[PDB]
């Protein structure tokens, strides 16, 4: 077995519907790596797909800083396996639920920074005509003074010839349930923003219903702590209805509130 044979399993670090995640270190060169095992989905299922769009997302991205790096990925036993590279900090999910834990919070100098930092990695990907499709806390991972990456590219498609597996509902813009995907990179940077809404303390974000409405109207939730009337409004024009008015990757990450 490859994977019993290249490395040392050390702790388990995720689990789910997509198997298990563990934290490895792999014996030839001492280094530690996250290692996703999961049962071989289906052939022509939406498992196997997602699973599709992941290895051939690498197949085009290669390397950055701000996405979390892809090594190698196989089957055997009827299980596939993928070695990603070890955020040591965990998800942003788990930091934010730490925070409510400990009663901490992300200053806004930090939000800021999660944003650019994301921000980076986004512009990097859409560059290379792909879309992230499923950006939410519990997919950006921290390395510990802090980096920020953009991990699962489970739901990672092409802008240019599109193929829409929906994230998760709590993160998605109106006009991809509406099956309009003619401007999905604004739909990441819908995702993203709602992602530093989570940071910046607010309330769980609804699933559907009334208050999910709401937020696709352009109102951000509510937000526990004290940000500048300008860091607010470059977040709600993140979130408003018409994707054409939300900033690109690259004019969000040349933007003033965020330098730097
Ligand atoms: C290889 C799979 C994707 N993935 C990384 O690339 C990947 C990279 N880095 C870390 N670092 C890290 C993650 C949690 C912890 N914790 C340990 C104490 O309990 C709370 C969780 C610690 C480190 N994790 C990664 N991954 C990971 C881990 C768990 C779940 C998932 C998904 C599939 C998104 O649900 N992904
Ligand atoms: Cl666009």
């Amino acid at each position: 077995s490859r994977y019993t044979t290249e490395f040392h399993e050390l702790e388990k670090i995720g689990s789910g519907e997509f198997g298990s995640v563990f934290k490895c270190v792999k014996r030839l060169d001492g280094c530690i790596y996250a290692i996703k095992r999961s049962k071989k989905p289906l052939a022509g299922s939406v498992d196997e797909q997602n699973a599709l769009r992941e290895v051939y997302a690498h197949a085009v991205l290669g390397q950055h800083s701000h996405v979390v790096r892809y090594f190698s990925a196989w089957a055997e036993d009827d299980h596939m396996l993928i070695q990603n590279e070890y955020c040591n900090g965990g998800s942003l999910a788990d930091a934010i639920s730490e925070n409510y834990r400990i009663m901490s919070y992300f200053k806004e100098a930090e939000l800021k920074d999660l944003l650019l930092q994301v921000g980076r990695g986004l512009r990097y990907i859409h560059s290379m005509s792909l879309v992230h499709m499923d950006i939410k806390p519990s997919n950006i991972f921290i390395s510990r003074k802090v980096m920020f990456k953009i991990g699962d590219l489970g739901h990672v498609t092409r802008i240019s010839s599109p193929q829409v597996e929906e994230g998760d509902s709590r993160f998605l813009a109106n006009e991809v349930l509406q099956e309009n995907y003619t401007h999905l990179p604004k739909a990441d940077i819908f995702a993203l923003a709602l992602t530093v809404v989570c940071a910046a303390g607010a309330e769980p974000l609804p699933r559907n219903g009334d208050q999910w409405h709401e937020i696709r109207q352009g109102r951000l939730p509510r937000i526990p702590q004290v940000l500048s009337q300008e860091f607010t409004e470059l977040l709600k024009v993140m979130i408003h209805p018409d994707p054409e008015r939300r900033p690109s990757a690259m004019a969000l990450v040349k933007h003033s509130v965020l330098l730097s």
